[PDB]
């Protein structure tokens, strides 16, 4: 054997790279892909391509242009430059509208600096952007804005941009908005932060900066008072200059009303119906409201009647929160995932006049994702594949006949691919197949009208052709019945694997409710150089609280965090321990976020299974997180509804049996999700009762702490700690 | 040898302690030691005892009395209980006054609780206080208080008491009240924060705290704009209940008043004349005011003739600040310590009516302070005795015939006592000299009338008798000659010192403008662990900037921080290595502060002379420190001053060079001195350029990291850096 190792340096200066093709369906034919920084239109069906912008187009525009969006139209484009990230999603920049016909900039009312968000109608050339969390709507791209909200305020009033607690959790996005199918209305959610407590941590910006700033974020800690949403829809056809626009409110469900309650998604049905997820405080209740517009009135009514109300007693409501609907072209029927009596998410006929919902799809899989509704299919990704909770395939059902269901995906390449993504086109004629594993990620195109593949658009030849000199780590997927029950588990084994010989073993865990850790994805990771090169055999296990195995597993944890996923990770370690090829003497932890909350709660169990341990921005208190995360898994922290079990769950509880074990404990001082409070106060339990620790902190720093640099220095750091503590080279 | 050695254990644990001494001179005659709980008056010339409070007294109190405050009459008592600390000398606490005649607690007209300061007046029962930032005095301890000032606010306008700034650098102290030799005045000093900006760092409480505390502290950085001082005086005589005291405002000399300036020191001389001491922001230009009170305008007045103006153009005016004066009974002429022509400072007789200072001491040694000005003799501490600027001893001269000087202390116990102090009576009848070492510290009481020693208080015999089990380290205290000038250091050389072996050396360095690391006092601190037990040398030296020396070496790095200091340590490293018994391959540097400054300084040089270095709470850049002491060495932070020295003298300038040492950099989160921010930026520059280091965050840590547990943590984790560092078992 003589061949070079992925070492960290491949890692981190990513010497091999993933080849990736990512296209924009801006027709059912047509697609745009940028290839050479030129935007190419290329036909689906005959393969051609065409230059739709050339890159000398905006050579001359004197920015960097961060991305771009064609109207719908296609007689315009938008320029993002000035790009300047906020949190996960959030993020402010400059805009620049470009005539695509007459070759021009628009130069007049251009869309302001520091806009926070900027969406094209769904059909047509109209623009509604928020900025000073205020919502304006440009008809036409060379006229005058229009102003729609006059009350949107800096970390008070949201109005259709999304808080920190929605941006990060609820909607899982930063936009608001939500334009009607032809563009008639627009749909907007304004958040009331005035109550919301404030996270206070300090930026150290630059050497240049003599007095640090102090960064206030509305964060509401679990119990803290959660914003206020507000639903409301504008009629943008009628908007004048001369008078301001007017607003409808659609008023939540009264069982909503009672509490404090969650707009969960929005997602409009017809030119004319809207349906409205809303879930209480206590996420074990949920009613959609599929609202319609009165033309007598002119305002939007909710019948009580077409309500849908979910409830869940065994736990929580949703893998996360409330899946999205898909309704007909008719819309007045949709199909929903929703939990079977089992408890197995799958495919649910809807009729808004029947709250009778007939389950489609069946089985002890569960239906991921909805794809794409045509009149006569439906396209869902699903795990039933092979019984493997961890592989997802394309399938298409009937809609007339549900019995006739066809895989589309499960038998094309079933070596290199299992874990198979879906991009339809505009009318689900065409459809990207994108496989990322267990094989080099493959990227096809292929025809709904005859299931049949075009061609393939990316197959990372080059990729794999260099990884073949390299002495690549193998990945294995298997499972372990406890208590009768199948738990599944993945193992990056070194390169020349002996079962005999003892390898150490680095358990990477996350554990978090409805998760998954063991799936059949290639990735290049950190794992790939301590297997490759350091031969640690890295393993991560699914145990109680992982999803896509059904919600007895997904809510064992429930009003119980902290426990039986931390000991469910500990006896993964005994089983993996006795397989025969791991050094029993040599086993280590690592986690991210909920994994460092389990690494240091499995550190401080006291089992004396793990000798070493990393917690990377680690969870300490419940009662230091989001209330929608918290209060979802865990309740209220109130003295009548889990309270003990609030403290009972805290890693500072544990820290006297971390005299057993090595911690690293490294955080970023600038972290928005889990504030540096929590890895603080870990800190001052360990020096309190005397345990010795190392730890790190990584200045301006979030809580993903992916800045080139310090992402650089915080694997050479662990690498360093992981290397010393399993006495390796 | 079976002897154990000094380990890190007794050390932590405080297992030695060193006996003290501690009286208080309540008379020229009776002093009050508190023994087993008990006050005792000690006749100091017969040698008996009498208990003046039993512990029971207070032992129904309820409350923990922290300390306790006998009136001058010795008819009342002062009571401290709930002691909470804020900054270094800043504290608030409750008080109850105790009648020590009719043996009863006062129950009315109580001193409020969260007195910040109270204060006895010199002569009487009369108590001054400062509540919210507020004067009040009580003119008899039963009868209600009377309100002074009533503009007091918190972080803006200070009334008697001293703001960050003036509590750690200028006045070292948390009182601005200075009360009339008689008590018949209160002086009192009104400092205005309005405009210095405030540092904001965040507090984490206790685990019960939900949302982190930002703590705010007026604090004016290099440059930024300082606090505004109003001095002041009232008649305490006068005090009514019907109207409000009149307070004669004494303003700076106009000198002074053309730009920012500070009050340094308030210094009574008689009943009717005070000595006022100013220093301009541009700290090289000071002028006393020797003021006295009009009793026709009732106000008092500056004499411009008296003012004495001191000026440095070599460098800063005073060792850290301008010195006391110590006038005479008369209070026409004063004593003071001003630097002489050849730059060695020395006691200078003055007069209120001639400019002209008469210089009564005179060599290459220098005044350490005068201690009691007695009719015929003034008594002043000095380092004359066999030249050594580590060495004190007290010496007497006679007033008439300054020839006559005679030496007290230097020929005592020349082997076990070179570094002396002493404590004088009222009349200073009596005086208690206190050695620190070299040997164990040993206090004894004299008599002044014929320089006899009347006994010995303390000898530290059990603590002697137990050293004598253990292996304690010797120490060396010698001169190495640089560019023809002699430059003190000290070694604590592990027990069975060979010379012929080579051991491991740490420098422990501070190398603060005007500091002194080289002395002659016997110390038990981690480095006695270090040599005792670990068996490595723990050295330091007085370069350029030491000071002791002269105004020479002690103003050599004026305007130069961060450049002379840091290469005399690097040099020293070599000469210490050449000695024959350092491992030139194991020499590191230990510093906290400005130690910390040099230290990372010091690695950072490229010298390559250190392998490893420990930085505690180390400042980074001078334009994050305070104004008071960076201005005074370095300059203003201007484009037309300094303003490149201040860039140049960086230590994340140097990071590139840290990838050839070991670092550890250790900060609490809560330091008010030198806040994190400092750390904070070292590290993210190491972290930018790829250098490999260790750190380690305090939370809710001051600057002293002295909290029992945090104390023991730090050292813990350093012990095991060095001895992993220097390869030791
Ligand atoms: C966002 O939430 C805050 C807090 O609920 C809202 O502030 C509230 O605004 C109402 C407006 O009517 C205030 O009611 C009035 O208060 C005044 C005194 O301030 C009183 O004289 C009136 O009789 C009436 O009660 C309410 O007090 C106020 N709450 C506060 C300040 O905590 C705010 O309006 C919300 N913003 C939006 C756009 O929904
Ligand atoms: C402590 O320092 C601050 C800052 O110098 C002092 O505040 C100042 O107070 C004076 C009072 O006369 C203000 O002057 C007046 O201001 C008002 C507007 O606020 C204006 O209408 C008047 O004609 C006059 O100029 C001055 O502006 C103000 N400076 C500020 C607020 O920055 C404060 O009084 C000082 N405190 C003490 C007890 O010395
Ligand atoms: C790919 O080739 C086809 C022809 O085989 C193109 O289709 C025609 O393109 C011409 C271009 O001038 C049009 O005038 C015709 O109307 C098109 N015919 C149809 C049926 O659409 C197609 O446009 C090419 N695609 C690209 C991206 O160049
Ligand atoms: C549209 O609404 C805005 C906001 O209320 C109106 O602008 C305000 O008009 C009032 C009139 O008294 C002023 O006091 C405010 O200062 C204006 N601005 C704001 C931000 O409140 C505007 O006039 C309305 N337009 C029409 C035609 O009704
Ligand atoms: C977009 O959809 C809206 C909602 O269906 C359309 O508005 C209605 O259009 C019909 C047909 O012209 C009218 O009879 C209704 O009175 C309209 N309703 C309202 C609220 O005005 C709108 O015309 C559609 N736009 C386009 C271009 O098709
Ligand atoms: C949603 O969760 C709450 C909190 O667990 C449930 O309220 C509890 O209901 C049970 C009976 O089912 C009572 O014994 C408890 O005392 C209630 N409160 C608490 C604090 O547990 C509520 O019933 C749940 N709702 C649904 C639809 O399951
Ligand atoms: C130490 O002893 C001396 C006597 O040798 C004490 O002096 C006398 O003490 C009595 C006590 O009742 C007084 O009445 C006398 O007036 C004292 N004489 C003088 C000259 O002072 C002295 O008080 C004792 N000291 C202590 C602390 O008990
Ligand atoms: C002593 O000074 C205080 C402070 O100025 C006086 O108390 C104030 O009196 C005014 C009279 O209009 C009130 O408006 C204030 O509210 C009072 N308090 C404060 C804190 O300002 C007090 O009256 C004065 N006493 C005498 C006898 O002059
Ligand atoms: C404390 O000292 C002050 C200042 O010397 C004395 O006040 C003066 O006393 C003399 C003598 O009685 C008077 O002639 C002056 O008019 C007083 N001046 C003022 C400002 O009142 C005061 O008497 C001394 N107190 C005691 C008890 O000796
Ligand atoms: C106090 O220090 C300041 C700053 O160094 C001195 O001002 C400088 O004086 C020199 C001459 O001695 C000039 O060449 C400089 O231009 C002055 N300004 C600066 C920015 O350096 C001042 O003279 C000193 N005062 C005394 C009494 O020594
Ligand atoms: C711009 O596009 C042309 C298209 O032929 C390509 O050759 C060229 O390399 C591109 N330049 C850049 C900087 O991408
Ligand atoms: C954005 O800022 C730039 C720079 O000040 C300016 O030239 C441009 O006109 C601004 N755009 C808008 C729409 O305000
Ligand atoms: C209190 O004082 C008496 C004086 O004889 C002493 O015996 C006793 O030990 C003291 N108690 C404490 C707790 O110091
Ligand atoms: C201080 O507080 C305690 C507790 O409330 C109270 O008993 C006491 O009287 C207070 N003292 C004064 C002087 O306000």
């Amino acid at each position: 054997d003589s061949r070079k190792t992925y070492t960290l340096t491949d890692y981190l200066k990513n010497t091999y790279r993933l080849k990736l093709y990512s296209l924009r369906w801006i027709s059912d034919h047509e697609y745009l892909y940028k290839q050479e920084n030129n935007i190419l239109v290329f036909n689906a069906e005959y393969g051609n391509s065409s230059v739709f912008l050339e890159n000398s187009t905006f050579d001359e525009f004197g920015h960097s242009i961060n991305d771009y969006s064609i109207s719908p139209d296609g007689q315009f484009i938008l320029l993002e430059y000035n790009y300047v990230k906020q949190w996960r999603h959030s993020y402010t920049a400059s805009y620049d509208i470009y005539d695509l016909n007459k070759r021009q900039l628009i130069t007049e009312e251009r869309i302001p600096n520091n806009t926070q968000w900027v969406t094209w109608s769904p059909v047509g050339h109209k623009l509604a952007y928020v900025w000073n969390n205020d919502i304006y709507v440009k008809i036409e791209p060379n006229l005058p804005s229009y102003r729609i909200t006059w009350t949107g305020k800096e970390d008070i009033i949201y109005n259709g941009i999304t808080d920190w607690v929605y941006e990060e959790e609820v909607f899982s996005a930063y936009s608001a908005l939500w334009w009607s199918p032809n563009g008639t209305f627009l749909a907007y959610a304004q958040f009331n932060d005035t109550e919301v407590p404030l996270i206070e941590y300090s930026f150290y910006s630059d050497e240049s900066l003599q007095y640090p700033k102090t960064v206030r974020v509305p964060y509401p800690k679990a119990g803290a008072v959660n914003p206020t949403v507000k639903f409301f829809v504008v009629n943008t056809d009628s908007l004048s200059s001369v008078t301001n626009a007017t607003s409808i409110q659609i008023t939540a469900p009264a069982s909503m009303l009672i509490g404090d309650h969650y707009l969960c998604d929005v997602t409009w049905a017809t030119q004319e119906r809207i349906s409205l997820q809303w879930l209480r405080r206590i996420q074990n209740y949920s009613v959609m409201d599929i609202c319609d517009y009165d033309e007598s009135s002119g305002r939007w009514n909710c019948l009580v009647a077409r309500q849908h109300i979910e409830m869940s007693t065994t736990g929580w409501v949703g893998r996360f929160r409330p899946s999205e609907p898909h309704f007909t072209l008719d819309g007045n029927s949709f199909y929903k995932i929703i939990s079977n009596e089992e408890g197995y998410r799958h495919i649910c006929y809807f009729q808004i006049d029947k709250k009778d919902c007939t389950f489609i799809t069946k089985g002890t899989w569960e239906v991921i994702g909805i794809e794409a509704l045509t009149s006569d299919y439906l396209y869902y990704i699903s795990n039933e594949y092979k019984g493997m909770p961890g592989g997802r395939n394309l399938y298409k059902i009937q809609l007339s006949d549900y019995t006739k269901v066809t895989c589309l995906s499960c038998e094309l390449n079933p070596e290199r691919c299992q874990y198979y993504s879906v991009s339809f086109s505009k009318e689900a004629k065409y459809y990207q197949l994108r496989c990322s594993g267990p094989g080099l990620p493959l990227y096809t195109l292929h025809s709904s009208v005859n299931d049949k593949g075009l061609r393939v658009l990316e197959d990372n030849s080059a990729l794999d052709k260099m990884l073949q000199n390299v002495q690549m780590p193998s990945k294995k997927l298997d499972f372990i019945i406890l208590n009768e029950t199948k738990f599944w588990y993945q193992m990056i084994l070194p390169p020349h694997f002996d079962k005999s010989k003892k390898y150490p073993l680095l358990l990477d865990v996350y554990a978090g409710p409805c998760s998954q850790k063991a799936d059949t994805v290639f990735r290049l990771n950190w794992a790939t150089y301590l297997a490759s090169t350091e031969n640690i055999i890295v393993a991560s296990f699914d145990g109680r609280g992982s999803g896509y195995q059904g919600d007895k597993i997904m809510h064992a944890i429930n009003r119980r965090l902290g426990t039986f996923e931390v000991e469910d990770q500990i006896e993964a370690a005994r089983q993996f321990s006795k397989m025969g090829f791991v050094d029993n003497k040599r086993i280590a932890i690592w986690g991210w976020s909920y994994g460092g909350y389990v690494t240091s709660m499995v550190l401080g169990s006291g089992s004396g299974v793990f000798k070493c341990g990393i917690a990377v921005a680690p969870v300490s208190r419940w009662e230091y997180y989001d209330s929608v995360y918290t209060e979802r898994y865990m309740g209220l922290p109130t003295p009548e509804d889990n309270l003990d079990h609030y403290r009972n769950s805290t890693v500072m509880s544990r820290a006297e049996n971390f005299k057993q074990v090595e911690y690293l404990l490294i955080h970023g001082t600038a972290d928005d999700n889990v504030h540096f409070q929590q890895s603080a106060q870990i800190s001052k339990a360990l020096v309190d009762v005397g345990v010795d620790f190392q730890a790190m902190w990584y200045t301006d720093e979030d809580h993903g702490i992916a800045s080139s640099t310090a992402h650089q220095h915080i694997y050479t750091h662990m690498s360093h700690f992981i290397k010393q503590c399993f006495s390796l080279p």
